[PDB]
């Protein structure tokens, strides 16, 4: 019984396919296409009144959060690409996201060596 649906969650470490390759990233906001809300995590907050930024309930996509329709209905994950910066905080779904383990990464290794050697 592989509980992979738990490794891609709140602050979960996962791999995501940026183009043709897998990268390490930290999930900051989970996306549920059933409500069209997403579940973020409160940590880097400027304080807040009380529950304002302490209890992240499923919040609907704001006006500057429009997620690509190709991934909006496929459970997305607003991650922050590890190794880059906040300027690379992108939405990755089960379409590009994987589980950060010794198997998917094992591919990533070969992948960053093979998808990088491909000459055509």
């Amino acid at each position: 019984m592989v509980d992979l649906e738990q490794e891609f969650a709140l602050g979960g470490r996962c791999l995501a396919f940026h183009g043709p390759l897998m990268y390490e990233a930290k999930i900051l906001k989970i996306w549920d296409p059933s409500s069209k809300m997403y579940t973020s995590i409160p940590n880097d907050k400027p304080g807040g009144s009380s529950q304002a930024t302490k209890e992240i309930k499923p919040q609907k996509l704001g006006e500057d959060e429009s997620i690509p329709e190709e991934i909006i209905n496929g459970k997305c994950f607003f991650i922050h690409y590890q190794g880059w910066k906040s300027s690379w905080d992108e939405w990755v779904g089960y379409d590009r996201i994987r589980a950060y383990n010794e198997e998917n990464i094992a591919m990533k290794k070969r992948l960053a060596n093979e998808a990088k050697e491909a000459k055509k």
